[PDB]
C-alpha cells in the first residue's frame, strides 16, 4: 500500500461558526471529489487541542478508498516546534505559544521519517478536482526542490519588501508575474520532507545566524508567519521552491485592491485556466 499524507490546521474551532462553517466546505469538496485507489489509503491528519478534536471527529462522521484520520496534539507540537523555530518568529511574526505558525517550515523534522511527502492545506479552501491530482505534482519538482508552492496573489509583498524596493529599484523582489517574484501564499504547500531532510542549504537556511542574515538583507519584519520564511528565502534561492500553477490555489482576497494597490493588483491577481483549488482568504466567499 502506498500513503498519501494531507495536514490541516483545526484550532480553536469550539464555539466558533465561521471556522466550522469554513471546515464544512472545505472538508466537503476534498471527499465528495476524492478518487483513490484500493490498494492505496489517504490519511488525514489534524492538529487539534482536545477542544478541537471533539468537533473534527464530530463534523468528519458526516461527510465521510479507505481512509486514516490521525490527530495530533497542538502542545505537543509546539513543543516540539519551539527550540527550532524560535529565531524567526521575531523576524517573520514581528511568543512561545505562537510557534505553530510556523509548523510547515519544520515539518520534516515534526513528522517521522516513516513520511515522505505532506500536504498542508487551508480551512478557507474549495475543492474542484480529486486531491490525488495534487499529489502528482511532486513530480514535477527538480532535484533539489523542497516545496512545493504557488505565489501570492497580492501585492502585499510590495508593502512589506518596500525598503528593500526602495534601495534596489531594478529588484524582481516585491515585482508581480511572470517576470517579477510576487513572493509565495500558503494556503497550499507541498511539502517534500525527503528533500527537506537531506537538503543542506535548506538545513542552513533554518539556522539563527542565516535568517537574520537574510532578514536584515531584505530588512524584513513580516506577520504572515510560515509564509514570510518561505517568501524570503524564494528571493536568495528559488530554486528551493516548484512554483505551483495559480489554479491550484486561486487566491479570491481584494483587499488590497481598494486598499492603496488599485493599479497594479490586476498583475497579481490575474490567473487563467481552469481553477482546481479556490481560496477563499481574507472571509471572501466563493
Amino acid at each position: 500500500p502506498v500513503d498519501y499524507h494531507l495536514l490541516m490546521m483545526f484550532t480553536k474551532a469550539e464555539h466558533n461558526a465561521p471556522l466550522q462553517a469554513k471546515a464544512r466546505v472545505a472538508l466537503s469538496s476534498l471527499l465528495r471529489l476524492a478518487k483513490f485507489e484500493a490498494h492505496e489509503v489517504l490519511n488525514l491528519h489534524f492538529v487539534s487541542e482536545e477542544a478541537s478534536r471533539e468537533v473534527a471527529k464530530a463534523l468528519l462522521r458526516e461527510l465521510l478508498f479507505k481512509c486514516k484520520v490521525i490527530f495530533h496534539d497542538v502542545a505537543v507540537l509546539t513543543d516540539k516546534l519551539f527550540p527550532v523555530v524560535e529565531a524567526m518568529q521575531k523576524y517573520f511574526s514581528a511568543y512561545y505559544s505562537d510557534s505553530i505558525f510556523f509548523l510547515s517550515v519544520a515539518m520534516h523534522q515534526i513528522m517521522p521519517k516513516e513520511i515522505p511527502r505532506i500536504i498542508q492545506l487551508d480551512l478557507d479552501l474549495k475543492y474542484k478536482t480529486n486531491i490525488r491530482e495534487l499529489f502528482e505534482e511532486f513530480d514535477n519538482f527538480l532535484p533539489g526542490a523542497v516545496i512545493g508552492i504557488a505565489r501570492e496573489m497580492q501585492p502585499v509583498y510590495r508593502h512589506t519588501f518596500w525598503q528593500f524596493r526602495h534601495e534596489n529599484p531594478k529588484t524582481r523582489v516585491g515585482d508581480p508575474p511572470p517576470e517579477g517574484l510576487p513572493g509565495f501564499n500558503s494556503g497550499v504547500m507541498l511539502l517534500n520532507l525527503e528533500a527537506m531532510r537531506q537538503s543542506p542549504l535548506y538545513s542552513h537556511l533554518l539556522e539563527p545566524s542565516w535568517v537574520q542574515q537574510l532578514a536584515d538583507k531584505y530588512h524584513f519584519r513580516g506577520h504572515l508567519g510560515d509564509q514570510d520564511f518561505f517568501t524570503m528565502i524564494g528571493m536568495e534561492h528559488p530554486e528551493l521552491f516548484h512554483v505551483l500553477d495559480c489554479t491550484w490555489n486561486r487566491q479570491l482576497c481584494t483587499w488590497w485592491r481598494d486598499h492603496g494597490y488599485s493599479d497594479v493588483f490586476q498583475a497579481y491577481f490575474r490567473c487563467e485556466g481552469h481553477v482546481k483549488i479556490y481560496h477563499g482568504n481574507c472571509n471572501t466567499p466563493i
